[PDB]
């Protein structure tokens, strides 16, 4: 009866009665004076205590419960309930100005909130959501009024609201929460990342849902194709009790596949790897049948510590994840910080523009002393599983011939002490520099595999920072530009003998996944949440037949002109 | 007897005694503390109107005698004198600390220089440069002592010295001064532009010169290779005397071309064009012979002005280059602004890294209330001159298409109105990104013409800022990755019967030029000072022989392979 679409966040079907999110009333009379001014601070002060504590307990049994390194977020939460920062000047307007707790918070909050959002910058976006779910809740006190929450209690319902808070999210209880829909939020949100987790159906950015339903309603969320349901027909609800059927049919003949291997219906094989940047991250990879790791993150060892990690602690991480995959490939990325991100403990210019300056491998050359003990301890570890090591953003082959240099200096200098290593050890480079790809031919000579990072060689090709929200429509991963380029790197390795991986978010995408098989593509790392259905898809595709739809998407004028031609191929 | 290598900034062979610069001796007591402080202020004072007077001189017969947009500097250096955010801290220092005003000078000096050196801006590296020569010049007033200058006053003598100011080389006498050799400077320095104009012969950033000679020594300048010469032997002096001749002998063949074609020995042609950034430029241009203009940049027209350039001043200047051209090609290139420029008129966010974000037709569109005005011009002064029309930083095809529909739009808007235009109209792109060479044969179909900008595209194609120092070092014009971008656009262009040209330096560089040409550039813009040179050199050659000198370079793996290749072909 009723048809919204929305973007889908999490797979499955879901047919319940709705449950409708009510929100507080944070309405309250704004500059009135307040008669007392301890009073009034002591008012707030227990807001920011009540929070404080509320906020623990959501968070330390979020963990435990699901995840511990979820829970991270509330850290981050509660990290702002304590920052001298933004406490002090809402206490400061409340003495000098006598305004009420009440609009001395607001106040305050819109104005950091508003400079950190109007900013460039991922962590910058990231605090400024956190101080909104805090200050929501603060305020919640100060007024005396209640956040929403789950306290059901019966029965089966499809939650339906506005936006759910990471504190909602995680609050959810999935024996009778069959999935939500909300007007705002993203498939790749905090909550929205949860939700997968939690395996509920899920579809987000609706913008008009909460005006579509009243309590009670039938709702079914279709969050495999990303389409909700509003008063479902007779028809309608005898249809969808079926998908949501064959959904669980589909989960079982899924995990058939994990220890299954990929290989298209003409025999063509391919690798599914999987993306970690903590070691944490294990546990989701051999669950889900990986073909190894193609992207291990190494910047989660050096980030939030007083010093830069001892050769010892990475030789620790690197050890451990070798063992974990009893011989299965390990690829390392050197340690690549991006120059607008924190490193609150180092060296570093200012620099016009860090996108484009001094990072990654930029950085490692002209540093040795910070840039060897990762090599010297990736030498040692590569003794117990299969190890490859990869340099990021090199642009040029001296750059690679210099680091490799540097590499068998080590590989002597270990030897004469004593320590003993693998003789099989692949170096390869992180393909981002559009330079390293209009060269491919000449890299594919000296280096043994090159692996594609979409997610910067999209923003070098089209010169444009996804960042910014002004240029941000400039991030087009199915542009043909970039197709010939990922072609162009492919064909050079196997010229070789050599192989191409990739490791960007577009190689788990089950819609760029029959052109990147139509390009040769010989390795598909991912987040191992989506390596199944890779398999899935794959091993039911002729590369043949794939091959012939790539070469017409190289040969297109525009980004619609290839997703078009994908959606609607024969 | 001696030969000391350096970079050659202006062309001939000087041939005199060595007249050696001598410096002030800017020596004094550090911390002395002064007994009258408005006396010491006020000698301060005296120094800043005594040097504001000079310099007053210098400037308003600099032009007049020599350019009249030359003695710009110094009308940035006078305004140096003029800024209380220098001058205040000094008097401030000199009342509140009780410092001499030599040390109050120092001081604030060595601070401001510092903070603008170590800034990867070109604006403020500029200004940086002038404070050192003005504070020098001022520090010198207040220790009683005299800065050197063109006094002589016989004979003919070759400057030796660490480095020429803007002052002293405006005050050079060519009728005496044979040429320069410095320490230090730069080929593209203000001091070493004006050495070429008045085709003073000089060679620069020696770093050894000062200290390799003696007053009265003979000395050879020669500013075609790039070598200095002291103390010559018998053999010498005779040799270096008839290359000198065959200098001027060269200089006459050279003027015989200024009105012949560029035709190689193949019989292939190509088309030498000028870059001008203002119409003060146009005398340069047929003076030297040139075969239109490749690229007019209009940003001067928008740049330090109070409200941005209306549809009259625009069409004004339009209209008077097509006419000075008589028919002549003149590409003229839509509103450029760097996104780390000044425009202090302008609403434009701070944005995290400017060079990739919101400039060029990324700002054009999107404003179109201020990138139009600039249109409706281009099309009335159409009726004049032959017209091209390019845009900058098209990365993508519907970005061309929604311009071109822009452009139409006025086509029709005027037409109606009662304005006549041309027909006859070529519309192209600014090739700097990467994305747009990769797709090249798709833009072709659509643009009447490609003209590549090195500048950016290097920047782009290798990923690093020229500016940020840190790594300057992929500035790599001569690399292979940039010469296929080049050939694949080259080649798109001929395949759809367009052409494609370059107007960035590289255009004009004499060891450029062959491989250009080998690669089957069809135009090419330069400054109209290298054009006969061009011609000379081109008319000379056979692009069959450098086809194939081009198609080795392509296939090398670094630049310093190319640029060996190109120095010693067969
Ligand atoms: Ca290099
Ligand atoms: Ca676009």
């Amino acid at each position: 009866s009723k048809l919204i679409k929305g973007i889908a966040a999490s797979d499955g079907v879901a047919i319940a009665k709705a449950y409708l999110l009510v929100e507080p009333d944070l309405t309250f009379d704004k500059n009135e004076k307040v008669t007392d001014v301890e009073g009034e601070v002591a008012k707030f002060n227990s807001a920011i205590e009540a929070s404080k504590v509320e906020l623990t307990k959501i968070r330390n049994n979020a963990e435990v419960q699901l995840g511990a390194d979820k829970a991270a977020i509330f850290d981050a939460h509660l990290l702002v309930l304590d920052d001298p920062e933004l406490i002090q000047p809402i206490q400061d307007k409340i003495k000098n100005e006598n305004a009420n707790a009440a609009t001395a918070l607001t106040d305050v909050t819109t104005q950091f909130v508003t400079i950190f959002e109007s900013m460039d910058n991922e962590y910058m976006k990231e605090r400024a959501a956190d101080i909104r779910d805090v200050s929501k809740r603060v305020l919640s006190h100060i007024l005396g009024v209640e956040l929403p929450n789950p306290s059901m209690i019966d029965e089966s319902v499809v939650i339906v609201g506005n936006d759910l808070t990471p504190s909602d999210t995680a609050q959810l209880n999935k024996e009778f929460v069959q999935g939500f829909a909300t007007n705002i939020g993203g498939r790749t949100s905090a909550s929205a990342i949860m939700s997968r987790s939690l395996e509920i159906p899920a579809i987000v950015g609706t913008k008009s849902i909460t005006q579509e339903v009243k309590q009670g309603d039938m709702i079914i969320v279709d969050g495999l194709n990303g389409d909700v349901i509003v008063n479902p027909t007779e028809d309608e609800l005898i249809a969808y009790q079926d998908k949501r059927e064959r959904y669980f049919a589909d989960k079982k003949e899924l995990q058939k596949l994990r220890d299954a291997d990929t290989v298209t219906v003409d025999g063509v094989h391919a690798e599914l790897a999987a993306n970690i940047g903590t070691p944490n991250d294990l546990p989701g990879v051999i669950e889900n049948g990986a073909q190894g790791i193609g992207l291990y993150r190494t910047e989660f060892l050096y980030m939030g510590r007083d010093q830069m990690p001892t050769e010892e602690e990475q030789f620790e991480a690197y050890k451990e994840v070798l063992e974990a995959m009893g011989g299965k490939r390990v690829v390392v990325r050197t340690l690549d910080i991006g120059g607008d991100k924190e490193l609150s403990y180092l060296n570093l210019p200012e620099e016009m523009n860090p996108f484009l300056g001094y990072r990654a491998i930029r950085l490692s050359l002209a540093q040795q002393d910070i840039f060897r003990p990762q090599l010297r301890a990736l030498l040692r570890a590569s003794v117990y599983g299969k190890l490859n090591i990869m340099f990021p953003m090199v642009a040029t082959i001296n750059e690679f011939r210099e680091a490799k240099a540097i590499l068998l200096e080590e590989k002597e200098n270990l030897k004469n002490e004593g320590h003993d290593i693998s003789d099989d050890i692949e170096l390869g480079i992180m393909v981002e520099i559009p330079a390293t790809a209009a060269l491919a031919d000449v890299f594919a000579k000296e280096v043994d595999f090159f692996s594609i990072g979409t997610n910067d060689l999209i923003q070098y090709t089209l010169a444009a920072d996804r960042m910014s929200e002004r240029v941000s429509y400039l991030y087009q991963p199915y542009n043909p530009s970039i197709l010939r380029l990922v072609k162009q790197v492919i064909e050079a390795s196997h010229k070789e003998g050599k192989w191409t991986g990739m490791c960007g978010e577009m190689a788990g995408d089950e819609t760029a996944i029959p052109l990147l098989l139509g390009l040769g593509l010989d390795e598909f790392s991912m987040s191992a949440t989506s390596i199944l259905k890779a398999r899935r898809q794959i091993n039911g595709l002729s590369k043949n037949e794939m091959t012939e739809l790539a070469n017409r998407a190289v040969d297109c004028a525009t980004q619609e002109e290839v997703i078009e031609l994908v959606n609607n191929y024969v």
